[PDB]
């Protein structure tokens, strides 16, 4: 051996100029003209050449193309190869000699640029734009270490539709929905708010902004309109204790969150004096939501003193609601009723 | 015939090895030097080679690269044509022999495979990601069945962008906004709210969660101030029927959709005696809205017995509110007078 | 010169036909045949050729496959250049010759069409999809004027994620996510609800529809239970005035938006005789927002007149109550007492 590192036809010439094998015709006006190598075997061949500029062989291209053309002959199922058995780059250069960009790059690790030789990602179009045409085309996301938890943004309708998908790719869901109108929606296939959400929406801080002032919500709801009951009584009040009374809620109230009731009261020649702050409420748990109406008896007079109010109290979820004199005004000539009159 | 199914310069010779026609130059220093193969016609031709390690020939390549050229020479509009004419692929292998993993494969049916010769689709970029770059660069998605209705994915000045597109590609109507700042904008372009919907927002089930004390509503709104109209009368109050009396609302509240009255009563020296509980009410159909106020009349009596109420009703329809005695008592020495006092 | 625009081995024949350099080798059975043209130089060389159809060099392709080859040899960090030094286009026909419709093209301009001869864009798929698979592959958008302001849509344990992403492409930032459930959520990972927004939702316009009964809400928020406290007396009130009286709130509700007062008064021998339509009320500078409770005194009278409301006025900024008696009763054998029984 030397250490120095570095065929049925063999054409060798050592010299500063490239050593050539030409193959040429210069019939312009043939249909069938053409120059081209060949290689074969007993099957099929590939050809390596250019046909002549009136040359009418569409199969193998317009007149006056260059081709490289894998034959069929009596062969089945054949590959072309491309092959770079080096760490450099597979380009193509295309309107322009070397000196130009790459229209595109296969790079020795696998890499594939459209517009630049030095691609970030797998596939990496550089400058430009991608589409994709069909009647729904769509681009999918296919993940491998799941099992048909996949997704895609495709095209049906003029909709942008996000749906999920399988790993055979052939069986979406549609999730998500902007139409051309610019509505979204969430589970919502034909969006006619701005935001249609088949479910439920969750502030998790900041609340609610509102367009007419700009209000800004963090709470819940009220009401405006309720359900009367006209006078409908909640029991006999005791006119001889200030001990507590309760009374149970008539049943249509027992699933409301607000009750109006009613509590009237009279005196005439009473048995006691003094002022008598009856107090209404409902209790939850320790909590109690309290009203206040005065009963002010005297006794012996020639006359009838009277009082009444009409106020809401929490629906609480006992079902009971209460009254307590911080006086006992007395039976003797004087009344005492308490009504439950609607609920909300 | 035989049924077996199986040129200017014929190199022929069957073996057990390759039969090869083989052009070499190993001048190693020249800038000119190379080995080449040449098809060429009267205007141009097509070159198969590779450049001597110093060559210095850019438009071919970088020194001892290898190429494929087809050549300018007075030809114009010219393809190059690479043809398989077999259901087998065309394989794109860098960095490896074929026993490697194509770099990109296109299949005899149309479909084009990077990092994977069994693509799924027209394009499938195996085990990678996939980048687009630019000033503006964007997906986009061309519905052929439809005309003008397509969509892209773009990005601009930080913030991603769903717009709509036309079907030549150049008139983007930005539709969904989403900011680095994490802002979602729904017809918005400068979304501030992490989400802001020019719009309305529906929620088709399960209503609306808020983020302090996660408090879920359902319902719609309520109030909190009013407008105060002191007292204005609604009329005379008739002390003599137990039937309906109706009054009109003033102009102002008949917009609102609550109404606070405030009613008060007197009687001194009356011509009657006994419980008349008052009812005022608003109508909507056959529903009413009802509270009520004692007002007990005692014939005789040498004193002035007193009552009132201030309270809120629904603003109805008709623009009335009523009032009703239970018992007429009388205009001798007594006195009902009514207020619309504000309204919300 | 002519004007007419128009080797170390020249093969040239003018005719109607193709003028064809040959290389060929029919043994069947080989597995090392096949023919080939190889151009070299010192250190590696280039290959054209096809195998036999016993070839079992997996290095070049599957028995009988056409190749191209651009070897090792003793060169590293070679490329292969395929250039169109022509205004065409690159074509790739696989399954069929040029009369087909062309795989893949390259457009002169550098476009790169799939399925389609007319790309729109740098990369255009005609009538097909596009896919990308991985553990987590994403779609990339580089923005080039900006500095790290880029985003992608990737996919993440089943979680469709819209995220932001620097220029070096590998810190991303969800922004957005949707499950395979169907959830959205905007700044959550794990939305439950069918949107979550970790931030404020606004309305620009249209407000808010509810799916209980298509409730629209463009509104703010009310109530329904409140603080007790009892009966917290505000201050002595005067009976000898008809000017303001202020009183200042308990510190417990200055941070209430509503408060509830209970005003008694009674009258039992007055030293004054007529109406006293007592006014409570808050304050917002111009505006009052007022309630009214009849006291009617009357002199000499041996009974005692007695009423009472309970009613609910807005918490203002400055914290006070006021009343204003329209006549002053008098102090003799009369009382007026007033409180604050509650807050929210
Ligand atoms: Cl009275
Ligand atoms: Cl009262
Ligand atoms: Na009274």
């Amino acid at each position: 051996t030397s250490g120095n590192l570095g065929s049925a036809l063999h054409v060798e010439r050592t010299q500063d100029a490239d050593t050539t094998v030409q193959v040429r015709n210069t019939h312009d006006t043939g249909t069938a003209a053409g120059a081209r190598f060949i290689a074969s075997n007993e099957k099929s061949g590939i050809w390596f050449g250019i046909s002549g500029t009136s040359n009418t062989n569409t199969g193998l291209g317009s007149p006056g193309d260059a081709y490289i053309y894998n034959a069929a002959g009596t062969a089945t199922g054949k590959n072309l190869n491309v092959i770079n058995n080096q760490t450099g780059n597979i380009h193509f250069f295309a309107g322009s000699t070397a000196t130009g960009t790459p229209r595109m790059t296969i790079t020795n690790t696998g890499l594939v640029g459209i517009n630049t030789a030095a691609p970030l990602q797998k596939l990496h179009v550089e400058n430009g734009n991608m589409v994709i045409t069909g009647t729904a085309p769509a681009y999918q996301l296919k993940e491998n270490d799941t099992t048909d938890q996949n997704w895609q943004m495709g095209i049906n309708n003029g909709n942008l539709r996000f749906a999920t998908q399988n790993d055979a790719l052939n069986s979406s869901s549609d999730k998500v929905v902007i139409s051309q109108a610019g509505n979204v929606g969430i589970g919502a296939t034909a969006p006619t708010a701005k935001l249609e959400v088949a479910g439920t929406i969750h502030s998790t801080s900041g609340g609610i902004k509102f367009p007419d002032g700009s209000v800004q919500t963090t709470a819940a709801s009220g009401a405006a309109t309720w359900t009367s009951l006209g006078l409908t009584s909640l029991g006999a009040v005791s006119m001889t204790t200030t001990t507590e009374q309760s009374f149970t809620l008539p049943v249509a109230a027992q699933t409301a969150s607000q009750i109006l009731v009613y509590l009237r009261c009279h005196s005439g020649n009473a048995s006691t004096t003094g002022a008598d702050d009856i107090r209404i409420y409902t209790k939850e748990g320790a909590a109690t939501y309290d009203h206040y109406l005065l009963m002010f008896p005297y006794a012996g007079q020639g006359a009838v003193g009277y009082n009444s109010d009409s106020f809401w109290l929490p629906k609480t979820s006992d079902n009971k609601i209460y009254l307590a004199h911080s006086m006992a005004p007395g039976s003797a000539n004087s009344g005492c009723n308490f009504y439950i009159t609607g609920y909300k």
